[PDB]
């Protein structure tokens, strides 16, 4: 943290932010969701990390270089250390990002590295090649090399997420399962893991061997597991939380903007609200189907009369202010609802759907305040725009991200975030074969538009093709775009360090700091 001049620390150094819900898991190969990266970033260091306002800085590579955007050198700094006190090295990276790759640990990550395009993942993913032909090595303990298939300008940005932190081989190898439990775990970000209660709480305690170490403000931080809205707002304002998640409730959001100005903070969000279609189950596999619902869920209404957050109505999957992005907005999102309505009544008349047979499904979605007004606003829009009955259905949040991969829904509430600010982090997680693909989305066309970005070295191509597979995903309908999130929490004054200026929110609790109160 960089603690201004003149600020008074307070003497107690600790924090209590809530994180949504329970982790799907500690292991940063085994997970996937906005929650665990919040936890995963205290305690696991890749080789880049993002500053305080979000730009890819050194993380456990202190510098880097590339060849031809295809052959990326990163000097690992010679004081990494795990929190047992052993060197980080290159070793780390090269196991790691192999267990990444390797099929055996069905990561929902694993095509991260497709989306770097590090030589060899699509036959090592595949059962093809073994993991150790993965296009990474070590050139040394402190020098880690990764060989491209394709040049990638972009793929330094890649670096800060989880998916390509590194994890301690011999925790893992002698602990299997269990190597993330608190008498086992090894860690090399700036915290280590203190306690771990289901359901409970996760406290993380300040690491001494982190490399940054002094530099290091607060002592203990908690995590805590809440996923009621209403409930994580009461506790902070009861003086228990100091950071609330960043989903807020419709109940009392506009109140808080009136009563604690100074303490809602609201700040771009690179993330985009939408209603996933399970593409490859019938109803769901015609057009005409996912295009109807597409049409008659009232963005206006949704948007700016149940939520009123400040989020902007969306026609995409990626948000049009991401780097790079370019999109062409629909004619469809210009027409009057009336007219949208229209089309899509005539779209499942034409698919077979009557009054008699209606089209009845479920809308799954995680437990929270906010998701279940939002599904039962847009299960009453529906109903009314379109005569389409559906059965809400909540699940926990780990529960609920395993459904969506099972392919054991209809159509589910759901939210991207950028993993680094272009297109593809958004544009990748539909191609037929990503393992984040969890709208079972496939798409030859899709494919081979977004293949094609990286065989041009132009940015206005690039762009240019971003934009027309989009046109692609929204000719197909694959999703149901709702709206762009603003990234919408409450902060307490005495919390210093989050600018709200990063628009992916990678927070490291190490940037922050306790101000005297
Ligand atoms: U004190
Ligand atoms: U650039
Ligand atoms: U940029
Ligand atoms: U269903
Ligand atoms: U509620
Ligand atoms: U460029
Ligand atoms: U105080
Ligand atoms: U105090």
């Amino acid at each position: 943290a960089d603690v201004p001049a003149g600020v008074q620390l307070a003497d107690k150094q600790t924090l209590v932010r809530n994180n949504g819900s329970e982790v799907q898991s500690l292991d940063p190969h085994k997970i996937e969701g906005v929650p665990e990266s919040n936890v995963s970033r205290d305690l696991f260091e890749g080789l880049l990390i993002s500053d305080v306002e979000g730009h890819p800085s050194p993380g456990v590579a202190e510098k880097w270089e590339n060849k031809d955007f295809k052959v990326w050198t990163f000097h690992l700094r010679e004081n990494a250390k795990w929190s047992d006190g052993t060197p980080v090295t290159a070793h780390d990276f090269v196991y790691s990002w192999q267990r990444l790759a390797d099929p055996n640990t069905a990561s929902p990550y694993a095509s991260y590295l497709q989306y770097g395009h590090i030589a060899n993942i699509d036959d090592i993913i595949a059962g093809k090649k073994p993991a150790t032909d993965l296009g990474v090595k070590a050139l040394d303990d402190h020098t880690f090399e990764v060989t491209l298939s394709e040049p990638v300008p972009y793929f330094y940005k890649l670096l800060v997420h989880p998916s390509v932190s590194p994890v301690p081989k011999s925790a893992v190898e002698k602990f299997g399962d269990k190597w993330t439990q608190p008498a086992n775990i090894v860690t090399n970000g700036a915290y280590k893991l203190k306690n771990w209660v289901v359901n409970e709480r996760i406290v993380l305690e300040r690491n001494p061997q982190y490399w940054d170490n002094a530099k290091t403000v607060i002592n203990q931080v908690t995590y805590l597991p809440i996923s009621s809205e209403v409930t994580d707002v009461n506790r902070y304002r009861s003086g228990e939380i100091d950071m609330t998640y960043n989903n807020m409730p419709i109940e009392l959001f506009q109140k808080l903007k009136k009563e604690i100005p100074n303490e809602v903070r609201v700040d771009p969000y690179l993330c985009t609200y939408y209603y996933e279609i399970n593409n490859q189950k019938a109803p769901f596999n015609d057009v005409r189907v996912r295009t109807a619902l597409k049409l008659a869920l009232d963005r206006d209404i949704i948007v700016n009369k149940v939520k009123n957050q400040g989020d902007l109505p969306a026609y995409s999957y990626t948000p049009p202010y991401t780097d790079g992005a370019k999109l062409v907005e629909p004619e469809w999102f210009k027409w009057s609802q009336q007219k949208r309505n229209e089309e899509a009544k005539k779209l499942l008349a034409e698919a077979g759907f009557t009054a008699d047979k209606p089209l009845t499904f479920d809308l799954l979605y995680n437990t929270s305040d906010l998701h279940k007004k939002l599904a039962i606003a847009v299960a009453s829009i529906w109903k009314k725009n379109l005569g389409v009955n559906v059965n809400l259905e909540n699940q926990e949040w780990k529960t609920f991200l395993d459904t969506r991969h099972q392919g054991t829904f209809d159509v589910a509430r759901a939210g991207w975030c950028a993993d680094y600010n272009e297109p593809t982090s958004f544009l990748n997680t539909m191609l037929s074969d990503s393992s984040n693909n969890t709208a079972h989305y496939k798409s030859p066309a899709f494919d081979k538009l977004i293949a094609d970005t990286l065989k041009v070295a132009d940015d206005t191509q690039r762009s240019e093709l971003y934009a027309k597979a989009e046109q692609q995903l929204d000719k197909d309908s694959a999703i149901v775009p709702v709206y762009y999130y603003v990234n919408a929490r409450l902060v307490k004054p005495w919390v210093g360090g989050y600018t709200g200026k990063d628009p992916l929110d990678n927070i490291y609790v190490k940037n922050l700091y306790i101000i005297k109160h």
